[PDB]
């Protein structure tokens, strides 16, 4: 057997994350000051007689500064009151911000709030075109629309064209905030990434910044970063001890990138265990993925797929030696998950992730079969297989494993492929397919999504691309509507799904697979989130 040649770039990180010793005196110092600042901030939010605009700005700032996770109850109580009083007497800036915060928190505020800013055709009054703050808030709000928000059909284009026009002559940091928003809207961005940017490049440079809030945001970011670096050191040591980098040299060595994904799914300290479980899973399926794509023969992959279905160490002897390595490691990892959840009496939910893994592997095999047969399925059949091969059902399921309050009922809801999860998977699928179409077209993969699309509908590459683009836009509307109250599960279990979609967007920004080629893509984020602390 002459396997394909190894074409993956090595880890760009070496061992710089392998060992990290937290400075306990610095951490304790930070935690102590944060305690005082957290109470001050709490009192800011509980203050009486605040104007609506000031209240919404306070909440937005605290959210963008990445410290809202300290104030879930307070922010929710305030937004609930605003939602209930339903005042409709403000400017575009405040109205657009009111609309976004409420929607993002699941309050289904009517889009009729925007009517006063439009004419009889539903077109935004082009006389708003010189209101940059209104436009910036309208722009950000345009990305939380649902299928019921056709009143906002023109909002993204209207705000984009006029913000683009105004941007070069804006003062700082507003110019930088606007230019950044045009590249990356807030609602679809990875929360820690947007927080790091907002703290350092924007709020730190605002003339009217609240100093207590800024100080709080920097200390809190840096203190959490310590925990993240601890988790990453731990996972790095775990990965190094597995030594796949030498014994499975064909596969991407990307544990840092895997960690970044887990950090994107949730950054809060209470999700420490959940992150570490998640990154190990992402790492392991990455090995599996590489095995199907760039190494294993038809026969071997058949064996591996069957072994995974049977999920039994007895099957290892049916596998080639190199496949024994990952198979044993996979089974061990899940026994470790079970053991790890034991004291909490939550070992019984691990099986949900296992079953999702089996689905990913089944469908990897189907993808391989289609490839060798030269099969080009219709889009519906293509998606019935290709959605799971994003691994996104599996990752969402995995993200719940270490979440202490995730119950069997939460997993059961997820098992039925709810709309919000389905949308996140579709977004992952269509963006990946869009990005990789030309690469894999030359690779000879006749069963790409775009190809299936062109042949199914009798359309051009450009039309197929656009149709895939529409599927992602539909899916983002489904995600937004899937966040609306009443939620089918606690919001806590929706945000990881939302965050998986956000990671896709960020990872394939500028149309390149960021995880396989982190250099341009993930590397800056990794440096910003896990290497450099925010300078105080």
């Amino acid at each position: 057997i002459v396997r394909p040649v190894a074409d993956f770039s090595p880890s760009l990180w070496g061992d710089q994350f392998l060992s990290f010793s937290i400075k306990n005196q610095v951490a304790e110092k930070y935690a102590k000051e944060i305690e005082a600042l957290k109470e001050q901030t709490r009192n800011m939010l509980l203050a009486t007689g605040m104007k609506l605009a000031d209240t919404l700005n306070l909440i937005d700032t605290i959210e963008r500064l990445g410290i809202s996770y300290h104030f879930e109850k307070e922010i929710d109580d305030i937004l609930d009151q605003i939602y209930n009083q339903n005042s409709n007497c403000n400017d575009l800036c405040t109205s657009a911000l009111q609309f976004r915060l409420l929607r993002q928190h699941g309050f289904n505020i009517s889009p009729e709030i925007f009517s006063k800013f439009q004419d009889e055709n539903g077109k935004f009054k082009e006389s708003l075109a010189s209101d940059v703050l209104g436009l910036l808030n309208l722009y950000e709000a345009s990305h939380v629309r649902t299928h019921a928000d056709d009143i906002l059909e023109d909002a993204l284009a209207f705000s984009t064209i006029h913000l683009e026009s105004a941007a070069p002559h804006l003062k700082s940091p507003l110019r930088e905030q606007v230019t950044h928003a045009l590249e990356q809207c807030l609602h679809k961005g990875v929360p820690r990434v947007e927080t790091r940017f907002f703290i350092s490049s924007i709020y730190d440079k605002e003339q009217s910044k609240n100093n207590v809030l800024l100080r709080f945001a920097k200390l809190d970011f840096n203190l959490l970063q310590m925990l993240h670096k601890q988790e990453l050191a731990q996972v790095s040591r775990w990965w190094k001890d597995l030594d796949f980098v030498t014994t499975l040299p064909y596969a991407r060595d990307r544990v840092v990138e895997c960690y970044f994904w887990a950090l994107g799914v949730y950054f809060e300290p209470q999700y420490s265990q959940a992150r570490v479980m998640l990154v190990k899973t992402i790492s392991m399926i990455s090995i599996v993925d590489d095995t199907f794509d760039a190494y294993g023969t038809v026969k071997e992959l058949e064996a591996y797929t069957d072994a995974i279905q049977r999920w039994d160490i007895n099957e290892i002897d049916r596998l080639p030696d190199y496949m024994k390595i990952s198979y044993k490691a996979i089974l061990d990892l899940y026994k470790d998950y079970e053991k790890e959840l034991s004291s909490a009496g939550r070992s019984h939910i691990v099986c949900h992730a296992i079953e999702r893994m089996k689905e990913v592997v089944r469908n990897y095999n189907v993808e391989s079969t289609w490839f060798i047969e030269g099969y080009t399925p219709p889009v519906s059949e293509y998606l019935s297989n290709a959605l799971a091969t994003t691994t996104y059902y599996y990752l969402a399921t995995t993200s719940y494993l270490g979440m202490k309050s995730a119950t069997e009922q939460d997993f059961e809801w997820l098992s039925k492929n709810p709309k919000i999860l389905e949308a996140s998977v579709i977004i992952c699928r269509v963006i990946d397919d869009t990005a990789t179409y030309e690469v894999e077209k030359s690779r000879g993969q006749i069963a790409t999504g775009i190809e299936c699309c062109m042949r199914d509908y009798g359309i051009s590459t450009k039309e197929a691309m656009a149709k895939f683009q529409n599927m992602a836009e539909t899916a983002w509307k489904d995600i937004n509507e899937g966040l609306l109250r009443p939620t089918p599960v606690s919001t806590e279990f929706l945000t990881p799904i939302l965050n998986l979609a956000r990671i896709v967007e960020v990872t394939y920004i500028h149309n390149l697979d960021g995880y396989t080629h982190p250099e341009k893509v993930l590397k800056p984020h990794i440096i910003n989130l896990l290497v450099d602390s925010i300078k105080i």
